[PDB]
């Protein structure tokens, strides 16, 4: 039905619908005032100290590739530029000690996680979202990222979060902790179990956290370590090839009706279950059996199944606790309204230009859709790397 | 739409459509003459020595619980008594040296696999499928199961097959290889990676072999080792809970349209991907937030999406290579027509009586269906056991 | 003080003091009649079913290389011929059910250990101790080794014993168990911990069992599997190289006074603690900076510290429970008089001819002797292989 | 005859511990350690070594003499020697971080200071009242900053992790800023590296050498002790390392030969009797196992002490340690070993930190295990443990 160009307009519309309340309010210093703090228990204490950074860091981590595109004068180009300026205005506010939207980095341990997503935003759009900020704003982000070191010894997983962050400071040529990078890189490698899956900690689990955290961030950390001879091209390649393998499962779990199963912890992160697939696509490294077009069509179906209606939004435009609908019963205890903005992490292909094959090739059936209609189903097999 | 009593009727109709060509031809001694030998390459050499025992063992492993029921006068009862007699007659012919449907145990290593599935049939229905056999037939199977030690080894993902087969021999009071049972038990425990998942051999894959082989056989073997103190109630509970946890994911991977992802090796085994769910349901051990009726309805959707139409059958009603359609391009090199009769393994809940709540309870949306329409969605989390 | 030629005359004399009471009695049919059964508890029930095969198989495995030499007219050459002939005679009585000295292979699991040692004798001197046996005697040994499989014994550190035994059956072209060879080969490798040390079981231990069993039997098993493509040359070099490393520690723990530490389990096996050193010496594969002569002089000092006097012998010339003297308190509960004939296992260098540099090169201090007196001391360091 | 008493044995250990350690301690007090201490290396090069070897001499020396100095003062001839040497130590410790002093020690250059700061920290942990508390507050703060400046050179070798962990636990104990993450990682990596029967691996690679005595056991236990009161390491963990050390000491006590030698094997045999720090530490804690008595440990290590220090074969013409094992044998020195490196030799004298009236020093002579076994005496059965 819809074309690649129409698909892009859909993604733009849905990505705007998710991310704009976060970005715009931060730009107006009203994010604390206007964003709900919805929790399963209903308690806001504790949550209120951490939830805004989660919203900013997760929102920008997903919109960043789109905003890294060169400006132009298309109807989309206007939107990209309007969004980017509001983002930069927001980031100055988030570290301005005088702004009512100043973001917490010191109370609680949770800031470790979401500074990593804010760093991923920067690593995905450095020329668009980091460099234009003024030097005092840059310094505050440098100091805020460094201040996280008094809590990083905490949760076993969360190791990679602070590795990503320290490798960000290494790549910005300021003080960084070699130890936290060596430990986290080496532990993520040890946590590989096979066939494109790590464990997020000592015990393996079948959940979406390989796409939520592990694959995208390990590659991004290793890329930072490479130029300084801290990681080798061989272990960058090994992590990259493992993300490419993990994406095959993610593409294959999209059903013919454009749904995907709800399993494991934090199903409230919705389409961030596909960040592995989305990152691989943005890097033009999709597996050989998978055409870009079928990734665009599958994720377009998932996107409109989950964000075109308002089942996942409240009366003022914010994401509500749930999976597809208002389902607070499925939210983990650490989840609040801010954490839900993991939703953006499937929209990374927007960082491909509008003239990329991914957005221009004719519609294509994705794997499961071919499988169930008697079409060409490729053989799949475990990999040993 | 349909009621539980209709769902039972559909399952019987569809299990009949899968297994009757195999059981009837073997009973009449024309299984070799009539059954196709389809392969991805088109060659029949090698395959023709092993494909028939594949069809017989794989089929019986799945239909055995249904045939363990006591006899009734009802229409369904007439079907059961009729099918059971043809299995008994076919089992006689299969080790009769004069019958043209003599099956191969002695050439190649592959009879190791399929002897284990045939053993499983005997294990799931001893009084209905084993005790009625004549003494000569009994000793012939005992001898041929013992002749399999000659090939053995690979130390890999066939090891659990021989462990099941030697545990059968132990349960029957005959000579058996204690070392093979011990190595299979300890190695399968050591291959547990977590959250209900084993690795099949020393290599983790994300595929259906946990359903195809691991959970159902490990539990069945331990149950054979329990009476004689070769396994403990502790390690049996361990495997039982591991299978139950695994079933949680399989139930959740049924999409609202009654489909499920195609991923990993041997996707050609179709609904065998749900044996772990089917075995748990038969044992009345579904995790208590997963109702028996919603398992019945979910697998009714999968069962007729794959078997009610003929996209998976040739002109004579045999299974063909593929997933949903004739798709020989998804088949593994080792796969042939008889391999496909794994398809029976999701029908084990027909071993539950017609008045069991599994077949009599109200219609119920399975987990994905509720999740995507905005109904209750039970939170999930990784387990440590 | 003493020359190489005299050193050899001492090894022959002391080896004769140890091995002849076992060998001569077995040849005369009087081993059961004459050999004591000494135990820490003083009990003999149970021990009396197994101690005799312990004595034979442990004794032969140490004298075998000496007996593999070709005959000559020298004072020492006449002794080899006399001993080999008594060994052949004893071996025929051993499986002769008319002989009073028919050894037990059927009661208890212990036969697994000592059959393996008996097998090691044959492997070290095939031409001299196996090939001259009559055909009925050869077949009885084949049946006796095969009849052990019913007793796994588990213990998991008896795996190498059955693996060596089975690989001996393969080496003779008769029916062997593949599975047992494969599992024992792969387990010992899994049990490598580093730096020339295996763990003899799940956990590492600092004891002499690496020299009692692991290295010599692992190298010997692999050498059997090499012709039949059953193990690669690379995994034979690996095991060989690990033994050569281990021998360095054993060479170095011989103190300047010709003692060595008493430590770990089963110190009652006495100079068998040097079996890896002795086997490396026999194979002319000592490392660069370990002279063959210094191994000769180091082991000569140990050999007469323990065997020249009578502290370790009883009034009848049999080994007694102890380290150096009658010290039954250090015996394991499973140990009896027969167990003690592991003491032959440091005498393998007599498998080198008298004209070999090991026996003709002039005296030389050993590593600890040189170091404590101030001479050259080569840098040691851990190895990675 | 040749068999000494317990009172004599303590005197011999004082004489010998004094022969090793007084050149280092007295020169640092005088401020002439850089001037006078040799810098001996197998190659002969001094570049790089001269930046690290002085802290090596200081930290290693102090970690071995520290228990002796923890004893309260008295007016015996030995109590005089402790008072004098202690006061020189506090003098040398002031010079060591005086920017004015010429014996100022390096903490900024190279990675090696991580190692030797840890040994110095271990002296402080073994005699807090005697070597740390009497320091002026300026000198104390200076040490704190030097220990904290070690984090910028980090993410170093597989091993060395225990060193930084002990250091960070020391800063934890003093109530000053510490890196909790470096503590969490070194506690857990060491727990993962246990292979069994009393042996860790020093990093991912297992090796049969004396580094379980050199570093592993004493610093693991000493680190967990700092972690216990602070709700950061359980009694279960601390007793676990403690029993593992007691098991390790059984092998080390057993490897002493009847003639009073021990085998040279594995890396850095140049550390000489540091191969007995595990035995020495367990003897000092009075947690020897049931079948090894304090007397046989004293007598065994008295034989070892004077087989290597009574004579001058390990000393140069000025009383400095030379490269080797028992003699001038520089060919067994690793490339990282200098003259400072060799003052690990003090770590076997920990039992001098038991008072002169302890059973360790008062009980009659007693053969040690190997000595008893080779002459036909009681030999206790050994067996691998599972803990
Ligand atoms: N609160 C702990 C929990 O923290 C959660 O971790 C997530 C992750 O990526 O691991 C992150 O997405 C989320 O924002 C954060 O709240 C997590 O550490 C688990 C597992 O140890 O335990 C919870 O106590
Ligand atoms: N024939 C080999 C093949 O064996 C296949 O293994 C499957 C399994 O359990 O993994 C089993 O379901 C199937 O019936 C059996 O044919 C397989 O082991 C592959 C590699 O895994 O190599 C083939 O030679
Ligand atoms: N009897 C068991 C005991 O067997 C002993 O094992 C030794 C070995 O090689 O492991 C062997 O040298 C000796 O002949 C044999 O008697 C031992 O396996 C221990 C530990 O598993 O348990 C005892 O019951
Ligand atoms: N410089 C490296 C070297 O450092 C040495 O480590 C020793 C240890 O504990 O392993 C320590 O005793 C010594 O003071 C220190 O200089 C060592 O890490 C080795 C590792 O093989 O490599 C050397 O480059």
């Amino acid at each position: 039905q819809t074309t690649g160009t129409q698909d892009r307009a859909i993604w733009v519309k849905l990505l705007w619908k998710i991310s704009y309340p976060v970005i715009h309010n931060l730009a107006e210093g009203t994010l604390h005032q206007n964003m709900p703090i919805e929790t399963r228990s209903g308690e806001t204490a504790g949550y209120k100290d951490m939830t805004h950074l989660e919203a900013v860091g997760r929102t920008l981590a997903g919109v960043a590739p789109w905003l890294a595109l060169p400006d132009d004068d298309t109807e989309e180009g206007k939107l990209r530029k309007q969004m980017r300026e509001e983002v930069l205005k927001g980031l100055k506010n988030a570290v301005d000690p005088a702004s009512p939207d100043l973001l917490n980095f010191t109370k609680h341990a949770q800031p470790i996680v979401d500074a990593a997503y804010l760093v991923h935003a920067f690593l995905r759009a450095p020329k668009a979202l980091w460099e234009p900020l003024d030097e005092v704003t840059k310094e505050r982000y440098i100091k805020s990222f460094q201040s996280l070191r008094d809590r990083t010894g905490a949760y076993n997983n969360w190791l990679l979060f602070t590795g990503l962050t320290e490798s960000f400071l290494l790549g910005k040529g300021v003080q960084y902790d070699q130890f936290r990078i060596r430990v986290s890189k080496n532990k993520v490698k040890e946590w590989y179990v096979g066939d494109g899956w790590y464990s997020d900690g000592p015990s393996f689990s079948m959940d979406n956290y390989n796409a939520y955290v592990m694959h995208s961030m390990m590659v991004a950390m290793l890329e930072n370590l490479l130029p300084k001879r801290w990681a080798s091209q061989k272990e960058l390649d090994e992590a990259m090839n493992r993300m490419i393998r993990h994406s095959e499962f993610c593409e294959r779990m999209i059903a013919p009706d454009g749904t995907y199963p709800a399993f494991g912890a934090s199903v409230t992160y919705r389409t961030a279950a596909f960040q592995s697939l989305a990152d691989v696509a943005l890097r033009k490294k999709l597996p050989s059996h998978v055409s870009p077009a079928q990734v665009r069509c599958a994720l377009t179906a998932v996107h409109r199944n989950m964000y075109e209606g308002n089942q996942n939004f409240d009366k003022d435009g914010w994401l509500v606790l749930g999976f597809n609908g208002h389902q607070p019963e499925c939210a983990d205890g650490y989840t609040s309204t801010g954490s839900l903005y993991m939703a953006t992490l499937s929209f990374l292909p927007l960082g491909l230009p509008a003239d990329d094959p991914f957005w221009t090739d004719a519609y294509a059936d994705w794997t499961s859709k071919k499988a169930w209609k008697g079409g060409h189903l490729h053989k799949d097999y475990k990999v040993e790397y």
